[PDB]
């Protein structure tokens, strides 16, 4: 409830994200620093609405947001959440590139399974689905988090023309799983106009051959140009590839 109840250990990323320890029990967590000092009251009311919505999101595959803290003399809002020791998927992918080493299919199956269930929960309740918004804990669990300039690698053909569309999320997941496998996005280009052209032709290289035809097929379906040809979250979870151990475990 009060920032004094926690001790900052060190900064993770820079508002700042920080690893913290709760004094009462020694519990490891993180908080996100939001400086609302230059925000209007209308923007603060907005921010309050968003923070109450985060508190309501309880799901093994979604970053758990525990608390909120206001420091009035620092005009700083702190969002306290679980600590995900594994970092984000972006870093995993960049690690793969450097190591010249592809990720295990088992790992890709875990991400596919757990992110789909995350998405399934988000739809039931009715955000940005990219590697830098997907996090890993210390137990092989995958969690969706974070609810110009640069190219929109994952922008679906519908979003290009015109979402809101749940099949648009499936395309984004396809892009993400594809980049996990090939260590590069399915569609690359130097300009957003070139990119859009590539996206509309709907063509891409098969994921590397170390990955099964079955994994390649489901990712390919998610990247269908027609939103109605992409599998739903339910049809995804029905896939013979997806087994119990791919799901979360406490
Ligand atoms: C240990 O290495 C890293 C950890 C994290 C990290 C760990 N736990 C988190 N809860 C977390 N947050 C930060 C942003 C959140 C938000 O936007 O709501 C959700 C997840 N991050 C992050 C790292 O770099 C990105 C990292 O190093 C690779
Ligand atoms: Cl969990
Ligand atoms: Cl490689
Ligand atoms: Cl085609
Ligand atoms: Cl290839």
């Amino acid at each position: 409830s009060r920032a004094e109840d926690y001790e900052v250990l060190y900064t993770i990323g820079t508002g700042r994200c920080q690893k913290i320890r709760r004094k009462s029990d020694g519990k490891i967590l993180v908080w996100k620093e939001l400086d609302y000092g230059s925000m209007t009251e209308a923007e603060k009311q907005m921010l309050v609405s968003e923070v109450n919505l985060l508190r309501e999101l309880k799901h093994p595959n979604i970053v758990r947001y525990y608390d909120r803290i206001i420091d009035r003399t620092n005009t700083t809002l702190y969002i306290v959440m679980e600590y995900c020791e594994g970092g984000d998927l972006a870093s995993v992918i960049t690690k793969g590139t450097k190591e010249r080493q592809y990720l295990d299919e088992e790992f890709v199956l875990r991400v596919m399974t757990q992110l789909t269930l995350a998405l399934k929960e988000c739809h039931r309740r009715s955000r940005d689905l990219k590697p830098a918004n997907v996090f890993l804990d210390g137990k092989q669990n995958v969690k969706l988090g974070d609810f110009f300039v640069g190219t929109p690698y994952y922008m679906s053909p519908e979003q290009m023309n015109r979402s809101y569309n749940e099949k648009s999320d499936i395309w984004s997941l396809g892009c993400l799983l594809y980049e996990l496998c090939a260590l590069m996005p399915p569609f690359t280009a130097f300009s957003q106009k070139e990119l859009a052209g590539k996206i509309r032709e709907g063509k891409f290289r098969r994921i590397p051959y170390r990955y099964s035809d079955e994994l390649n097929e489901i990712i390919t379906r998610m990247l269908n140009l027609k939103d109605y040809h992409r599998p739903s979250v339910e049809e995804i979870l029905e896939n013979p590839l997806i087994l119990e151990h791919h799901h979360h475990h406490h």
